[PDB]
């Protein structure tokens, strides 16, 4: 015994720390024999990892292994009849349970699906404990290693060695052998021949109802004649009997139609958009009432920030005295200022902030004059102390920092605010729940208030958005058919004039939709402008964008300048088109517009579906998509009412009505209602499956099945494969014909088509599924809470503060009121409901830890007694199936011991609900103190083969396998939805293992493709091919076939591909071995065999409860047969973005297949493009275009017999050729304007200043590479610096994108604009062409004559003045250029760090170029919350020194002293003396400028030395440009370079925090073409300052390298040479 011996003596290293240690151990080192000593092994190292898993957590652990049941009878626990469960360790204190069960799993796939297992098994177990006894909290401590805390962690990998040694030496089965072994490794792909693969008595039917017909041996004359008498047969039997599928244009036909189902003649609607439509209405109104027509004000504005600031402290813990207060100060300083100076009352304040009866208060509301002094009046007689502790309150224990210093102890003088409160009378609001048109005619109006109408739009839109930033944690003080009249009503202001503001009154706060009363205000008089109801998160698109959209409309009406007279009568309507769709935003005018822009592709060409317009029709509601309709029809009709291609000019108007087809990206995509999308999702998923007649109902999730199953699946399968060559019923019909297949892929094993199989390169080398997208799942609750109160319990060594919730937002964001107040500010209104929750679970856990109903008069007999018996417990309790009234008089119940007297806020342990409940009492909140009375009232009442899997036996690990299995699971899935423009897409999420196997055959089918040529799909070389054929084909003018299949995703199914792959053969390169795929077909199987979970959403809306057939489905398979349906297995599902590179080999064999029978038939030569969705199939006939119907129809057939069918917005013609939406017209490019323009407006993803204005730059770029304009940019570069500005960051010299540039994008980087902007700011270029020349003689001295090195390195981290200093008297200078350089100051906010700031983020959880090497090492948010989060987090305290502190407090540290060099760009640089307060916030500009210019040298050539030149066309002729720079800095530039000269000059920065992850050192430090020319330098420029970004576009392809551009901007460019 070599190593039997020496294991006692090796674990003689071992402490006895506890009992149970000792106890095993002297039975192990007294007894050895082969057959007991590996079990007990195996019991001791699990006892030992569990035993320390507990201990981390403070466990009792379980030694006598019993269960729950027992131990709940030890204890005085009743005993419910509990599942049997044996938990590894609990804890029983009070009247909770803490119970852990943990395990150890050292590869990822059985951590997550053991961890999955195991909360399941312990959440299964909550539900029947609670009902009649404890709450309990599960904690699953799963670890990936054995390490401890017992041992030095060197003893158990020997151990663990020697074991399997042992184990593998002696034995004494066949799976159980190898599972022990497996689960001792440490780390370990195709080639899976361990497998044993057993059959099961099924499969068998499998194979002959999937391989009865398969050959792929087929000769070719056979082929050939069987084709020619197909194509006879179809020609006479099919065609000619007018059963055909496609049809000519008759372009009067389709205008008819068009004009049939768009303007709607049978609808009551007039023809004013104004009246249909509310906000349209509001927007005319204020419009046309504003357009034809004092230093008490600042006081008062500063003292309401005060107050905002102070009551976002709630140093009170109270919100009915805070509001209260704040409203006693408020109207105290409203007397102290009305006092004196007569002429103010009605001055500053009816032009001002003030309405009719109305005053505006802290937290942006507004509140009626006589309701706050009737509330003032309360607490006065009973409480006349409430005032004097609060002026005493703020000064103690408080921050003492007030001016307040008589508006807050002063007693309100009840006369002088009556007296004001009557002078003038009541107008309060109304907020209109829920006819002779005066609209001057839109069409005939002047050019200014049309802009007056937008720019009304634009306040609004803004006035909305800000409404969604009020404070979701606020109530009103007092609360609320058709008509309400407004009392302490939420307002918005926004301004249009000197005199006139405009209110919006609103009663809701959050993200919800909601409606709004929009007021104005003229000159204290106070008017109705309207009331409408809208959804505040989508209307971020004209928010500023008042001007971009101008320049767009102009640009689409200059392109009809070929009529004058024609862009007159197209204007008007075309901006009232855009104004409207801006107006009334929906997903229905997204699929119009869609469906315009098919039409127009099937206008232009020659042939086109016969089931076209039946794809086209919306059905309209609300009447505010007829007017959208009617507009657009009507443009359309007014447009291409002409013949087609022979024409004087055809090509604009196609051009421009295609950009009017693409406002659609106007309206954003953000799903209108979450589960609405969910439950059409499902239905979209679910339809097709039961129509074809093989969605079994749940499986056993094992491996199992049925006989009925295993039935209906051989029969899908057969009918699956059951059409025939000849029969014309089933062309919509999923499946494939068994002939045509055969012929197929023999034609293909015999090197006749395109493509064959002579590939090279041999191709082998925790979220829950049922609810996916919902902002935080069970685990991650449930988990959450654990910790939360295993933190609690563990701490308490009892009282409880709040600050625990603290603790909470430590874990949702990631990072003391101040900490509290902005986490807290950082939530969604949804993530507050989820914190809101997570709250109560936890307060009433550790309340239950710290351990009268006969009130009947309306309730109690029927209402709460079916409440608590309904679902599962009151924390989920509605609050409509009781109502409002009788909620608060039932709360009329007295204070009793269910109360306690006083507030109690430091809450010692045993009385947290009587805390809570009267806290809530005292508020407005009575619903949450019933549900507290609720939970008060207790109203919710040896073998080794199976006695070894309880441990840390990896019993789930894959062993054998069978054709529908793997021991392992069986491939389950999830459902989601993935936005788009159009219509939702389906996503299919699936766990680990499944995740693993789907990568595995996504990458031998990859390597196929990629062994092949003709797929376009992930290969941009085969794109660019396919774009140039195209362009050529439109030149020449062949025939080009746009063909987009339909239902690609739901339709085909793993069994097609595994008949495929069956007939195959895929030939070696050099070896001819006829590779077995034997694994890929295994898997396809287990595809074939996968689950798909239903939505836990859409499950709960159909039991709880307008006629769909999937509802009938559900409530059919209710109880009628089983239980709910969770789980659907099937045969037809391909999940969508799961085996998309399958499915392009596949659509490639086979239009492949269908070119050589069209070329056999028709003698036409046809190329084709195919890219798994859609394809192009460019055909060259020989030898007007109306006789190739026949060959068209003919090839919708084929495909058809396949599994291919062609939806109707496929297009054949000779005009116009589309491909991956790039649309090529003869002599051209169609440029898509609107398309660009609408991202550039969207997608404002902002973190920091500086990233929104990097990301701006490069959609910028790409805007103007597909030759938009350089009038519209600007445009966008204002809008994006109006946005930063209004944030409140200020404006800075860097900031956006550049305004007033020029068509040079080209043959420039982001430095050339940044530089181009600083020489912008210096009228007369001086201090900048010293600089320039400055840089020039350093340029020169370093690339010959005095060669520097790494020294100069030395100099540019010491700081800006010094290395400005340093490089001038490098080149050469004295102190007066030097002091006079250094004058120039801008105000760098992120001087000691960066900005202290938190976003809204989703749940859960040094320079920039590190973080951008180690991103290039490795490998359902909005956008108008996004932004208030950005704005109401950079508010705070943010910029950090020395503590934090905010910006307007920095900015204010400036003094004017405007005496020469301060006024050329005001806010922008300073003077050095002006900035003496605050002097760590100064940087020079000419630093960065100089840096800047350096950079550019090094970059783009020397070009960028010299001086600007001024130079001394019908504005449609467009020509393509490419690139002219020059690069002097080995442009190959190859990667393992940068980190060669990093670590010669910063190797503390290499060694930590850069490349832990790196396994090829050798190569880069031996001297890998190190020590290049400018790079030594041209890097540590980059390290010291955060907004150059050289680094990361050295490593980066231009991505466009061509520009189309127009004559007007090249002849207007600027000469630089
Ligand atoms: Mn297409
Ligand atoms: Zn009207």
């Amino acid at each position: 015994d070599e190593y039997v011996q020496e294991l006692k003596g090796l674990i003689r290293k071992h402490i006895p720390e506890r009992c149970e240690f000792g106890h095993q151990k002297v039975t192990f080192l007294s007894q050895v024999h082969p057959s007991p000593l590996l079990t007990e092994g195996f019991k001791l190292l699990s006892s030992l990892v569990e035993l320390e898993s507990c201990e981390a957590h403070a466990c009792q652990a379980n030694t006598d292994q019993r269960f729950v049941d027992v131990i709940l009878s030890d204890n005085g626990i009743l005993c419910p009849t509990l599942p049997k469960v044996i938990p590894d360790g609990f804890k029983l204190t009070g009247k909770t349970l803490i119970l852990l069960e943990t395990f150890v799993r050292v590869n990822p796939d059985e951590f997550e699906k053991k961890w999955k297992a195991d909360m399941s098994k312990l959440l299964n177990l909550k539900h029947d404990l609670q009902k009649s006894g404890v709450t309990l909290v599960p904690i699953v401590d799963g670890r990936s290693n054995y390490n401890n805390r017992f041992v030095a962690d060197w003893v158990i990998e020997r151990i663990r060695w020697l074991l399997i040694e042992i184990l593998k030496a002696s034995k004494s089965e066949d799976q159980e052998y190898q599972r022990l072994i497996h689960s001792l490794s440490n780390v370990k792909l195709e080639n899976l021949e361990h497998l044993k693969r057993n059959s099961l008595d099924y499969d068998e039917r499998l194979n002959e109802s999937l391989f009865i017909g398969l050959k792929g041996d087929i000769r070719e004359s056979t082929v050939r004649e069987e084709l020619i008498k197909l194509k006879l047969w179809f020609k006479d039997e099919v065609f000619s009997k007018g059963l055909g599928k496609f049809k000519l244009t008759d372009r009067r036909e389709l205008l008819e139609s068009l004009s049939s189902l768009g303007a709607h003649l049978d609808s009551d609607v007039s023809s004013c958009p104004f009246c249909n439509n509310k906000l349209m209405e509001i927007v005319y109104n204020v419009t046309f009432s504003c357009v034809e027509r004092s230093n008490i004000e600042k006081h008062y504005l500063s003292v309401l920030s005060l107050c905002n600031k102070i009551k976002g402290l709630k140093v009170f813990n109270t919100r009915r005295n805070t509001l209260l207060f704040l409203d006693l100060i408020m109207v105290n300083l409203m007397v102290d200022i009305s006092d004196s100076c007569q002429d103010a009352i009605e001055s500053l304040r009816k032009s001002g902030l003030i309405v009719g009866q109305m005053v505006m208060l802290v937290n942006d509301r507004v509140l009626d004059i006589l309701e706050a002094v009737k509330l003032i009046r309360k607490k006065i007689g009973t409480n006349p102390n409430w005032v004097k502790n609060c002026s005493k309150i703020l000064e103690r224990s408080h921050p003492e920092i007030w001016h307040h210093l008589s508006t807050l102890i002063k007693q309100p003088d009840f006369n002088s605010l009556i007296s004001i409160a009557q002078h003038l009378v009541s107008d309060r609001p109304i907020m209109r729940y829920s006819k002779i048109c005066r609209h001057k005619l839109f069409q005939e109006m002047s050019s200014f208030e049309q802009m007056r109408l937008f720019k009304t739009l634009s306040s609004i839109s803004l006035s909305l958005i800000n409404s969604m930033k009020t404070s979701f944690s606020s109530r009103l003080l007092v609360n609320e058919f058709g008509n309400v009249r407004l009392r302490e009503c939420y307002a918005q202001r926004f301004y249009l004039a000197e005199s006139l503001v405009g209110f919006l009154f609103y009663q809701k706060t959050g993200e919800r939709s909601r409606c709004y009363s929009v007021y104005l205000s003229d000159n204290g008089v106070m008017s109705e402008q309207g009331s409408f109801y809208c959804d505040p998160k989508r209307f971020f698109l004209p928010v500023f964008s008042d001007e971009v959209l101008a320049g767009m409309c102009e640009e689409m009406t200059s392109w009809l300048d070929f009529d004058t007279g024609l862009m007159n009568d197209t204007g008007p309507i075309l901006r009232l088109l855009v104004l409207a769709i801006l107006c009334s935003p929906s997903k229905r005018n997204q699929t119009f517009l869609q469906g315009l822009r098919y039409f127009l592709m099937a206008f232009a060409n020659q042939i086109h579906h016969i089931d076209l317009t039946s794809k086209l029709v919306v059905e309209c509601k609300s009447s505010s998509e007829v007017v959208v309709q009617r507009l657009a029809v009507g443009l359309f009709i007014r447009l291409l009412s002409g013949e087609s291609d022979a024409s004087l000019f055809f090509s604009r108007r196609f051009k421009y009505l295609l950009n009017v087809s693409y406002l659609c990206h106007l309206i954003t995509k953000e799903t209108p209602d979450r589960l609405t999308d969910q439950i059409k999702c499902f239905e979209k998923f679910i339809e097709p499956k039961v129509k074809f007649g093989c969605a079994v109902v749940n499986p056993s999730l094992n491996g199992k099945l049925t006989v009925d199953q295993e039935d209906i699946m051989i029969n899908g399968l057969k009918k699956f494969f059951s059409k025939s060559l000849r029969d014309t019923e089933d062309v919509q019909t999923p499946g494939v014909c068994k002939e045509l297949l055969n012929y197929c892929v023999s034609l293909f094993n015999r090197g006749k088509l395109k493509v064959s199989g002579e590939l090279k390169n041999n191709p082998f080398r925790i979220p829950k599924l049922d609810e996916l997208g919902n902002i935080l799942s069970t685990y991650d609750k449930e988990k959450l809470v654990s910790a939360c109160v295993s933190s609690m319990a563990e701490r308490f060594k009892n009282l409880d503060p709040d600050s625990t919730d603290y603790l909470i937002l430590k874990n949702l964001t990631g990072l003391t009121q101040e900490e509290l107040s902005l986490m807290y500010e950082a939530l969604t209104e949804e993530q507050v409901e989820s914190f809101n929750e997570i709250k109560h679970d936890v307060q009433v856990a550790l309340a239950k830890m710290a351990d009268s109903p006969f009130g009947v008069m309306k309730e109690i007999r029927a209402e709460v007694s079916l409440h608590e018996v309904k679902d599962f417990d009151p924390d989920v309790l509605p609050p409509e199936v009781y109502k409002e009234l009788c909620d608060a008089v039932y709360k009329s119940s007295e204070k009793c011991n269910f109360f306690l007297e006083g507030v109690l806020d430091v809450c010692p342990l045993g009385l947290l609900l009587k805390n809570l409940t009267t806290s809530s009492y005292v508020d407005e909140e009575y619903f949450m103190c019933f549900k507290y009375l609720l939970i008060q009232g207790h109203f919710d009442q040896f073998t080794n083969a199976a006695l070894r899997n309880l441990c840390f036996y990896s019993e789930d690990s894959p062993t054998e396998f069978t054709s529908i299995s793997s021991n392992s699971g069986n491939l389950k899935f999830g459902l989601s939805y993935k936005e788009q423009v159009g219509s939702n897409r389906e996503l299919y999420v699936g766990d680990l293992n499944t995740k693993l196997m789907t990568r595995l055959v996504e990458d031998f089918s990859e390597a196929v493709g990629n062994s092949m040529k003709y797929t376009c799909l992930n290969s941009e070389k085969e794109f660019e091919r396919a774009i140039c054929d195209m362009k050529m084909a439109v030149n020449n003018g062949d025939l080009s076939c746009s063909y987009d299949h339909s239902k690609w995703g739901p339709t085909m199914s793993p069994a097609l591909f595994l008949a495929l792959l069956q007939m195959l053969e895929l030939r070696t390169p050099v070896d001819r071995s006829k590779i077995d795929l034997d694994s890929v077909k295994s898997i396809l199987k287990w595809h074939l065999h996968k689950v798909v979970e239903v939505p836990i959403n859409v499950a709960e809306a159909y039991c709880i409860g307008s006629t769909s057939l999937s509802e009938e489905f559900f409530h059919q398979t209710m109880q009628l047969n089983g239980q709910i349906p969770s789980h659907i297995m099937s045969v037809l599902d391909m999940g969508q973005g799961i085996l998309h590179n399958t499915s392009d080999l596949y659509g490639l064999i086979t239009e492949q297949f269908l070119c050589y029978a069209l070329d056999l038939l028709y003698d036409v030569i046809p190329v084709s493009y195919t890219s798994s969705d859609d394809q192009i199939t460019l055909i060259k006939t020989p030898s007007d275009a109306a006789e190739w119907l026949e060959m068209i129809c003919f090839h919708e057939f084929l495909s058809s017999k396949l599994n291919k069918f062609v939806s109707p917005k496929s297009v054949i013609g000779t005009f116009v050729a589309e491909f991956k939406s790039r649309f090529f017209v003869m002599g051209e490019e169609t440029p898509l304007l609107t398309k660009f323009v609408a991202a550039a407006l969207h997608n404002v993803k902002c973190k920091t200043p500086t990233q929104l204005s990097e990301t701006i730059d490069t959609i910028c770029d790409q805007c103007i590479a597909n030759g938009v304009s350089t009038k519209i940019v600007t445009r966008i570069s204002k809008r994006v610096n109006q946005l930063i500005r209004y944030s409140g960051y200020g404006e800075t010299p860097f900031g956006a994108i550049e305004d007033q540039d020029v068509k040079d994008w080209v043959d420039g980087s982001r430095g050339y604009r940044l530089q181009r902007k600083i020489e912008a700011i210096f009228h007369d270029d001086k201090e900048t062409s010293f600089i320039r020349n400055c840089a020039r003689k350093v340029f020169n001295d370093i690339k010959r004559g005095r060669i520097f090195e790494e020294n100069l390195i030395n100099l540019i981290g010491r700081g800006g003045d010094e290395a400005l200093t340093g490089f001038l008297q490098y080149a050469g200078c004295s102190e007066q250029e030097v002091n006079r350089v250094l004058n120039y100051r801008w105000v760098n906010l992120s001087s000691f760090g960066d900005l202290r700031l938190v976003l809204r983020t989703k749940l859960m959880t040094v320079p920039t170029l590190i973080k951008t090497l180690q991103s290039k090492l490795s490998r359902q948010s909005s956008v108008a919350s996004g932004f208030i989060g950005f704005c109401k987090s950079m508010g705070s305290k943010c910029v950090r020194d020395g503590g934090f502190l905010y910006i307007k407090e920095v900015y204010s540290g400036v003094s004017a002293c405007t005496c020469e060099i301060c006024a050329l760009k005001p806010k922008i640089i300073y003077c050095n003396n002006s900035l003496n307060k605050v002097s760590q916030f100064s940087k020079p500009i000419l630093w960065d400028y100089f840096s800047l210019v350096l950079t550019n040298a090094c970059e783009l050539g020397e070009w960028v030395f010299s001086t600007v030149k001024e130079p001394q066309n019908n504005q449609n002729f467009f020509w393509a440009v490419k690139p002219k720079v020059v690069r002097q800095i080995e442009d190959q530039l190859g990667m393992n370079h940068v980190l060669q000269s990093i670590r010669r000059n910063y190797p503390v920065l290499f060694d930590e925090h850069l490349t832990p992850f790196m396994n090829d050192l050798q190569v880069s430090r031996t001297m890998d073409s190190g020590r290049l020319k400018f790079l030594d330098v041209c890097i540590a420029l980059d390290m010291m300052n955060e907004n150059l970004g050289i680094i990361s576009h050295l490593l980066k392809t231009r991505d466009n390298s061509v520009y189309i551009v127009k004559q007007s901007d090249c002849a207007l460019a600027h000469i630089r040479q």
